[PDB]
């Protein structure tokens, strides 16, 4: 049983396959969980999700490595056994893009913020084979987004990094805010090291109100939360203008 020094633990309702974890968060949503050991800190929790749309499977990012995320596969192919159609990463760091090449090696379509792609080389990641591109407002260009089922992804703006970019669940109460979004009980706000500190409150705050009916908080290093992770988030990041 795997007890990280950071992220969630072990619930009633999570299975453990091989060094991962998934967790099912509604009938066609489930969440799941890597976990890379720091030398002398211990293990730190990444969090994803796996959607089923019909008779094929959506991701949303990898895990920390390419061996874990073809890990992931091996679950959906022993517990959902449907086709994976494209996975989406939402921005160019190790726990959300370290698995690229498993992906890619499964002939899995991937798709990033075209600022994401561009990065991942600085980033030490494998960028993916397609490029997101966003409106003002942040809403994703469509024709960029071909037939993504019920992913609706949205860039609230630079906050935990300038490239972050989330992703609502269509059909159902789940939005997923990857790193940029902490838990309602969160001390800190993660690293900061490529944060925008300046905006970072707006972007919470705009990721929010891009999914207002979302009631499931999904993000990268806690359990699902309530709104309150968004919330919380903001005030964190309010202190830091
Ligand atoms: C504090 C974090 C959980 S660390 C992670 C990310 N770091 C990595 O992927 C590299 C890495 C490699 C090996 C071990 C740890 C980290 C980053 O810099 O944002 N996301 C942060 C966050 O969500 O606040
Ligand atoms: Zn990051
Ligand atoms: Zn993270
Ligand atoms: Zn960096």
């Amino acid at each position: 049983e795997i007890r990280p020094t950071i992220g969630q633990q072990m619930e009633t309702g999570d299975q453990r396959f091989g060094d991962l974890v998934f967790r099912q968060l509604a009938p066609n949503v489930w969440q799941h969980t890597s976990y890379l050991d720091m030398p002398g800190f211990g293990a730190v929790a990444s969090n994803g999700l796996i959607v089923r749309d019909g008779g094929r499977v959506l991701v949303v990012d990898t895990a920390w490595t390419d061996d874990q995320t073809a890990q992931i596969l091996n679950w959906i192919k022993q517990e959902i056994n449907l086709p994976v159609a494209l996975a989406v990463v939402t921005h160019a760091h190790q726990d959300k893009m370290g698995g690229m090449d498993a992906l890619h090696a499964a002939g899995i379509a991937t798709y990033a913020n075209a600022l994401s792609n561009q990065l991942a080389p600085q980033e030490g990641m494998v960028a993916a084979q397609h490029s997101l591109t966003f409106a003002a407002n942040g809403w994703v260009e469509p024709a960029t987004a071909p037939n993504f089922g019920p992913l609706k992804v949205f860039y609230p703006g630079p906050g935990h990094t300038s490239d972050n970019i989330t992703v609502g669940i269509d059909g159902t109460d789940i939005a997923f805010g990857g790193c940029l979004i902490k838990d309602s009980k969160a001390k800190s706000l993660g690293n900061l090291g490529d944060a925008d500190t300046e905006h970072y409150a707006a972007s919470a705050r705009a990721f929010g109100a891009a999914f207002p009916k979302a009631s499931m908080i999904v993000m990268s290093h806690s359990a699902p939360d309530s709104r309150a992770a968004i919330t919380h988030t903001a005030r964190m990041a309010d202190k830091l203008r």
